[PDB]
């Protein structure tokens, strides 16, 4: 009755995400839209550069700040709520034309938004987005983990058949994260010209050797006896694709052979896939009857639009690269600010991990 | 059964307005939609430079006016009701397409109305509508503050948890009233040209301070123990708010440097995004199972329309910033009939205030 | 049940003739659709200058025909019945789509008729509609007057709020029609020329006032004590609305200089506007719950599709300002056999009153 009806609004939200995040990507195409995008938002004209160079970067920021002003609306609404019983649960279920047409509605009047100051506002508002909904699905995955762990160990070692998967899932991503750490050493620094990345990429890798070394002893596993080695895997996995992703924009031309060393500037290769695909999941795991954000509701109505929006200004953010907008083409692609909000985050999530799962033996001994 | 389906309509009545709003905002772009109004009304043809420099102001006009008629009809039908068993609680909750279509179809045939005489009507109109309105969300705002340091006082003062917040959110909005009266007193004011400019922000100074100094006293609190400085610091801020923008509309070049010291003068400031961010909490406060605006009906079906069509013509003025129609380009955005139906409805609302918080104490002693 | 819906249709039938009359007066506009309406009906060619100048008036006759030709339909099909049971009742309240199409369908097929001999029998059966409906609509405004008399008298002259506002109400209404008759003796009368304008006026004057006489002598309040004075004011200044809208449309320029001392003939003046908005108000109290046009129906169905009949020919003729079709431009809007239709039934509504509200006191003494 209620709780089916209220699972299925769960899944009809994050079906809007999604078809707004795919309206929002056919934009940008190499030279399928990129002359097509001359009309829509420019006849209002360091700016030159980034409305001659960079259209599909404009197009999305418009596309996606109509979905962050949906979501924030409805999070405005479902505030204060205690029970299904209440009025506005009549709404917040039945009516969907509506809230397609309403949201649809809203990123049609944004493309009309013109360009000259909305740029830079919303680059900080992405980057404070994406601080947060990076937080978010690194807690996500580590409750994944702790599940997928906790149900392998428990059901399958009566047998034989799941013990060889549980050990080869993080043989696979102790291997990859390895290969991943070597790529990073070979590639993205030189002999003697950057030491920056040699600072970073070497910090992450000493954090993730930590991690897996307390995530194992015995003190720890003598309070929950799953302590084990995939939830570390994981985490490693992620960690390094962190660093990866945040030294992919180092604005400097010394060492970084990625975009620094052509009549556009917008790009989209394997990292923006990578990004999207986890993307995707986390979002899904939070909707299967999760709260890893008659009487009582079982999650609060407004915490979820909070996090959907969060989400949407992160798509905002990994489908244009992260630039500087007004920034002349000679950057390309690349900002100082960025890096620094990307590692920083990395190194936030360690800390929670670490201290989630070994809080109580320091605070004794 | 009926209270659901109740509030649901009042909710969806607010997404009317909220779409009307949008869809007459879309016009007003810089280049987007200038060239494009000139097809559709001054066809027809001081009157020349308003149909020739200033198109997104009449698109509005022409918008809101279509709005404003559909709920004073909505209003005239839903008159003297009494209870939810009358056949005409039938047509207000379950008609929802025609409404739209019926609304939306008065705003495409106001449209057409010409130029020559529609202007000047609908500025006084739209000032008696804009005193109405500022006073209603005044209103509101008193209520919420009242609302909110009970709940926080009463259910939180057992713990340390909200306190630090209670005092925080007053001391953050008084510093920002602070630091904005002092930036009134740096521009929007000379050292001997403009007296009347630090005569209005000093005598908003002194009603802000004595409106703070008699929520305090402990006669007051006697009565009620809830009386703090949450509600006297949102109304200050409120008040403070007023009296820029109020100052902002100076029709003298002497001083004033918002405007005065170009192929259009249609302007969209933060002024404006305050304004109508304002103007949506205060909208959505409304309809959230309030009325501070089976047998028995809980709001009364008129005057909730009657709000709205206040509401609309207060989107109107504020859209356009207040400006006086058939006016000559040099005289650009400013009126000397919008200021003082500003600042006068800010000193009515401080003495709505001061006397609803004070009333007994000054009757009795 | 049934009850609820029946009045919800007698709601929507309203806002059928409303949707259609905002469509027909879409058009008239005076240069956005004069030229757009020289293709639908002239392809077939004293015609050609009613082809020539006037062509928003040909729009209006051929839109309110469609809308006249639907209600007439209605009103012979709902022919005989008795009680909700008949499989007639069925159609009345169910498919509205399907009534709408009907009604636009018509109005799109009229379009097409041609001129030559179509406007004078539509002036004819227009102005024997705008008599009935003139009456019609005096009948409802006595109705009202009595209702709202009584309603204040029995509920508020036991304190002090409403009494005030009663004796208000018909002050301001017994000034605004002496102010009236005072700007049409300075206006519309010469010295010496016209000597019938000052017949007309003088003697509804007299009327106007021998009405207000009759109503407050006692032997009159004896049989009901709410004869009042509201009743008598509010007749008297539709008594004057109406000489004022009749003289306007006097065919002589010796001295009328409403329209006789350009491209066009088509004019929309205050005169319409208030035309409109009286005929609004009377359609809206026609439609509460009233009938002052299980088993047992409490409004005859097919009396109320006659009196739609009427309101939509008397729109017909008010948005066409009464002029006489194929008549050359010198003559300029105003024909003679529309005064004098006007004016008797100015006479007759004022013996009507005069009667219902006298006649037992002159039947027996
Ligand atoms: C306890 C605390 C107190 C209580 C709470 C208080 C709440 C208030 C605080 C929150 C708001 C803070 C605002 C800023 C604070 C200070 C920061 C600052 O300095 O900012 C200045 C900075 C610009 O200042 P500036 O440097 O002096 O430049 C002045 C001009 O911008 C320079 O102009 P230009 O050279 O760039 O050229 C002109 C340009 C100037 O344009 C701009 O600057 C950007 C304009 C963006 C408008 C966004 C409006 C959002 C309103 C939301 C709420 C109302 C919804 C109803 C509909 C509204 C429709 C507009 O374009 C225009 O003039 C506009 C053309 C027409 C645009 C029409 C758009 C229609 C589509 C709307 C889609 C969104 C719909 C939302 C609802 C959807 C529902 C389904 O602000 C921005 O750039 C704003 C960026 C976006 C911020 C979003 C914030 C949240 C909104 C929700
Ligand atoms: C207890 C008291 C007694 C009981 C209650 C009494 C009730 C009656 C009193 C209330 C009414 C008072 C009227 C004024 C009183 C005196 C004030 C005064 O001096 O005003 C004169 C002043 C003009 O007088 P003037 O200086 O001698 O100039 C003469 C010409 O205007 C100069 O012409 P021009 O040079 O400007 O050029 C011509 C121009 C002249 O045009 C104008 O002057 C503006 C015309 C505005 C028309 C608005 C009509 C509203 C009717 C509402 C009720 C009926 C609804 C049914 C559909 C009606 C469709 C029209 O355009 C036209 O000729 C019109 C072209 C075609 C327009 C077609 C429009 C179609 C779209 C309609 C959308 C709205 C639909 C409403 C329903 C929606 C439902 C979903 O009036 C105005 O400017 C009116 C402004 C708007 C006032 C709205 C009032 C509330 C209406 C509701
Ligand atoms: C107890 C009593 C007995 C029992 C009851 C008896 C019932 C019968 C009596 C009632 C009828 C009386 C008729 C007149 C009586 C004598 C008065 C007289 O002398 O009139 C002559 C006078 C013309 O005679 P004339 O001076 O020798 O001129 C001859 C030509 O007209 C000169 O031609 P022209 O130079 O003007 O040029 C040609 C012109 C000539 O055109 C005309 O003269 C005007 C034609 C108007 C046609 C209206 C037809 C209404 C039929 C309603 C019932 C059937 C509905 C089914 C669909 C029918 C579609 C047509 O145009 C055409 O030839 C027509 C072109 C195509 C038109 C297509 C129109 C399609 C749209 C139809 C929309 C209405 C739909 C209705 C149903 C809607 C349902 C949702 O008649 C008119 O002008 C008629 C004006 C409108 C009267 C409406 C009466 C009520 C209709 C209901
Ligand atoms: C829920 C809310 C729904 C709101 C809907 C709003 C719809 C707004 C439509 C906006 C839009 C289409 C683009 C829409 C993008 C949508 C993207 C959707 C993405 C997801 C799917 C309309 O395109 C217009 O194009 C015009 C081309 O002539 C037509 O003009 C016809 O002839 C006219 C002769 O005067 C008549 O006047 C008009 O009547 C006619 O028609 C217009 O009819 C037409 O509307 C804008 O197109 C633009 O095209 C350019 C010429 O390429 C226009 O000209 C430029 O303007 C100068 C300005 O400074 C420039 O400096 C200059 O270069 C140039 O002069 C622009 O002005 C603008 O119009
Ligand atoms: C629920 C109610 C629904 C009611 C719907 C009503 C629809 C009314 C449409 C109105 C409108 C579009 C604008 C609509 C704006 C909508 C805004 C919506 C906003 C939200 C989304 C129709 O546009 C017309 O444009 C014409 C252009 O030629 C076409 O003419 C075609 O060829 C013809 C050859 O003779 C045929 O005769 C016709 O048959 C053909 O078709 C018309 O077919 C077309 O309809 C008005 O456009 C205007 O365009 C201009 C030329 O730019 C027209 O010419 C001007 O008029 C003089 C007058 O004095 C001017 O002085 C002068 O400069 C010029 O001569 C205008 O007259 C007017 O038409
Ligand atoms: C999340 C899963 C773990 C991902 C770990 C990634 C570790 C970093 C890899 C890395 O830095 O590769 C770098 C190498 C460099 O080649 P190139 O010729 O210089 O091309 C430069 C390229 N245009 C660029 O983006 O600078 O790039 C290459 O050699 C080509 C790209 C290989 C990327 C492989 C990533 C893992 C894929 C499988 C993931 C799990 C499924
Ligand atoms: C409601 C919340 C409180 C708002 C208090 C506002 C107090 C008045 C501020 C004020 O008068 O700023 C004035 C200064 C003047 O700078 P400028 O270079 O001359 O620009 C002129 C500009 N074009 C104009 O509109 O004349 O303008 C500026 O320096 C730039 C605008 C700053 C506006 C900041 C308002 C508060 C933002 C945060 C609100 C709470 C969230
Ligand atoms: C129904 C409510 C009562 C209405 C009583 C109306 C009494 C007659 C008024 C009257 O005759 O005014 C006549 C004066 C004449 O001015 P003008 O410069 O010659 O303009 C001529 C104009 N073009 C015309 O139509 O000849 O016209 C004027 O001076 C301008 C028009 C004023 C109309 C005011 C009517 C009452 C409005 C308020 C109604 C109640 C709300």
């Amino acid at each position: 009755p209620s709780c089916t009806n209220a699972s299925s609004s769960r899944f009809m939200y994050a079906f809007i995400l999604l078809v707004g995040t795919v309206l929002g990507a056919i934009a940008l195409s190499p030279g399928l839209q990129d002359t097509l995008k001359k009309m829509p938002f420019c006849i209002n004209s360091s700016l030159q550069v980034d409305c001659e160079y960079a259209l599909g970067y404009m197009a999305v920021y418009r596309v996606c700040f109509g979905m962050a002003c949906f979501f924030a609306l409805m999070s405005l609404i479902m505030l204060g709520v205690k029970s299904s019983r209440d009025p506005r649960s009549h709404i917040q279920n039945n009516f969907w034309p509506l809230k397609f047409l309403i949201c649809f509605g809203a990123a049609i009047g944004a493309i009309f938004i013109p360009d000259g100051s909305f740029g830079p506002a919303m680059m900080w508002v992405g980057l404070i987005g994406g601080l947060a909904f990076i937080l978010v699905q690194l807690v996500i995955i580590v409750d994944f983990a702790h599940s997928l762990a906790e149900n392998w160990i428990e059901s399958a070692e009566n047998s034989r058949g799941y013990y060889y998967a549980l050990a080869g899932v993080t043989l696979l991503c102790y291997i990859l994260s390895l290969t991943g750490i070597t790529l990073l050493y070979i590639y993205f620094t030189t002999s003697t010209g950057c030491g920056i990345n040699k600072f970073f990429i070497s910090i992450n890798l000493i954090f993730c050797l930590a991690i897996s070394v307390i995530s194992i002893l015995p003190a720890v596993q003598e309070r929950l006896p799953h302590s084990g080695l995939l939830q570390s895997s994981l985490v490693t996995l992620y960690t390094v694709y962190l660093t990866w992703s945040a030294v992919a924009n180092n604005p400097e031309k010394e060492c970084n052979p990625g975009m620094f060393g052509h009549t556009t500037r917008v790009t989209f290769d394997t990292t923006n896939i990578i990004g999207l695909v986890v993307w995707l999941l986390c979002i899904l795991y939070n909707c299967i009857s999760s709260a890893v954000e008659t009487e009582g509701v079982t999650y609060s109505w407004s915490m979820f639009h909070l996090v959907f929006v969060c989400a949407s200004l992160y798509v905002m953010m990994t489908l244009t690269n992260w630039y500087k907008p007004h920034s002349e083409i000679e950057l390309f692609n690349g900002n100082e600010a960025s890096m620094w909000v990307k590692i920083v985050s990395s190194w936030l999530g360690v800390f929670i991990y670490g201290w989630s799962l070994a809080a109580p033996i320091v605070l004794t001994n």
